[PDB]
């Protein structure tokens, strides 16, 4: 465009994977790019807040084995990589395929049952529902026309999803959290997420937990105002970014979509399976194969998002 922050997000959606043209981000699951590298320091997380036993019983890591970065700068953002154990990752984006998009909770769109059909739309050889899926809400239903939360429109928030959500925003100092309002987003390839606030609401001290699976994606933090040239990091299968205070005032945006090196494929982490035998205890639950094969071939091309909050 030609503002600073339009310029990089040109820059970063029209850039070559690959190249020099990505020096510059800052990857955080690498712990030399310049100004961007410089700003990642620590960001401490409370250990003690989350028990082992909740940890596993997430599918997460013990809180102790996890990294949490911050950046100079930009004061209530943290950024964890993939915490999640080997195989969990694949229970996530199941559950948002084929539970949370269900008709209970509200969805865009709102066989002819949406896992049934892409069920046999992978064995039908080469526009299906799940193609077609691009948000769903959960719990406290935000209103796209009302812009805003009701107790009227709501759907009990999914356990599962809830106690992950908490687990993390306790690591993080926010040990109170509810899990009230969630945003699930469904990206393509060629998905951009433009430059944005997120809309302000009277409070901003809760924080808003966002959790990226599937292909990578090249993310902007920037500043109060839309001028301010935003530093670009990985948002990398499994990673976490939390934004709480005076980082929820700030621009950002998504410009790119990376594809797999190799055209279509899956990242490494997700390569692991989920374990045979789960624990009882667990908010976890296997995954079928036929419903592995459905996660896998739209995962090949796809990034899902799920976006967490506290509206009361
Ligand atoms: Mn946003």
């Amino acid at each position: 465009g030609e503002d600073a922050f339009r310029k990089l997000f040109r820059f970063y959606r029209q850039s070559r994977p690959g190249t020099a043209d990505l020096e510059g981000v800052i990857d955080f699951s690498a712990a030399g790019k310049g100004p961007g590298a410089q700003k990642v320091i620590k960001s401490q997380l409370n250990v003690s807040s989350v028990s082992e036993q909740n940890a596993y019983r997430a599918g997460l890591q013990p809180v102790s084995k996890w990294q949490a970065y911050g950046l100079k700068g930009y004061p209530g953002f943290i950024f964890i990589p993939n915490p999640f154990l080997p195989g969990y990752q694949w229970h996530w984006v199941k559950q948002c395929l084929k539970l949370y998009s269900q008709k209970p909770n509200v969805c865009n769109l709102d066989t002819q049952d949406l896992w049934e059909q892409s069920k046999e739309f992978l064995r039908y050889k080469e526009r299906s529902l799940l193609e077609k899926l691009r948000w769903v809400t959960v719990g406290y239903h935000y209103n796209w026309d009302s812009k805003k939360y009701s107790a009227d429109h709501y759907t009990p928030f999914p356990s599962d999803l809830g106690f992950l959500s908490e687990q993390v925003a306790a690591a993080c100092g926010f040990e109170d959290f509810r899990a009230e309002a969630g945003i699930l987003n469904y990206y393509r390839l060629d998905s951009t997420l433009g430059i944005h606030v997120d809309r302000s609401e009277l409070d901003h001290s809760k924080p808003l937990l966002s959790f990226s699976f599937g292909q990578s994606a090249i993310f902007l933090l920037g500043g109060l105002q839309r001028d301010e040239a935003p530093t670009a990091m990985f948002m990398h299968s499994g990673d976490i970014m939390i934004m709480s205070g005076f980082s929820r005032l700030l621009n950002h945006a998504v410009p790119r979509v990376l594809p797999n090196p190799e055209g279509e494929g899956l990242p490494h982490c997700l390569e692991a399976p989920l374990p045979a035998v789960l624990p009882r205890d667990s908010m976890v639950e296997p995954c079928s194969m036929e419903d592995w094969q459905v996660c896998a071939s739209y995962l090949k091309t796809a990034r899902v998002n799920m976006t967490v909050r506290q509206v009361l």
